[PDB]
DNA sequence: CAGAGGACGGGGAGCCGGG
DNA sequence: CAGAGGACGGGGAGCCGGG
């Protein structure tokens, strides 16, 4: 899903990419953290981040409904300065309503 | 505001199978070490018709689960292994016609 | 190191989790 | 075990990434 081939679309788009580079981020807390290149044998840090891409969202009832693509965000550990923390990576473009 | 799509998050600690990112079944390990931590994983998905507040006389519509991927500390065989895994992330619309 | 309401959700850092 | 196209997207295991 979407199934193309049968003619589907999301209502937001969205792109996704793997994050090699990162140096700082937000942790659970709130906090801004230092990530660290490599975890302990040893592993370099990637993340997988998906965010909106871009109004409003596709296919939306506007006689009842404001709308809007917004990027969500799920929390993965990642090795910090050290601290094995979580950290908020965005994940999803997902549409919210209102009026 | 609401969502189109109503999701539910919950942590999960108790994993013992997944997918991994190259689509074979894998086993989680209950604990990974640096000092020794349970590895628990933010999951995200529908609860549940169409989406919410979409034109349905226009648009077919759902809402589906999406995934991400998490590594985490697996079986192979007799050595441990750090593996993407699919995770469910969060719940989103996809429309039609 | 010390939870949860209203119906036609709730345990572990101002943390994660609205006709 | 070695990339990318139509236009009013592209590098690192069947892997991740459509009026």
């Amino acid at each position: 899903h979407p199934i193309f081939h049968r003619g589907e679309f999301s209502v937001c788009d969205s792109v996704s990419v793997w994050v090699g580079d990162k140096t700082t981020a937000t942790d659970i807390k709130g906090k801004e953290v230092m990530v660290l290149g490599e975890v302990n044998s040893v592993f370099k840090q990637y993340f997988f981040e998906t965010k909106c891409r871009d109004s409003g969202c596709r296919g939306i009832d506007s006689k009842h409904w404001n709308s809007y693509c917004t990027t969500t965000h799920t929390f993965v550990k990642a090795l910090t300065m050290a601290a094995w923390r979580f950290i908020r990576i965005d994940t999803a473009c997902v549409c919210v309503l209102s009026r």
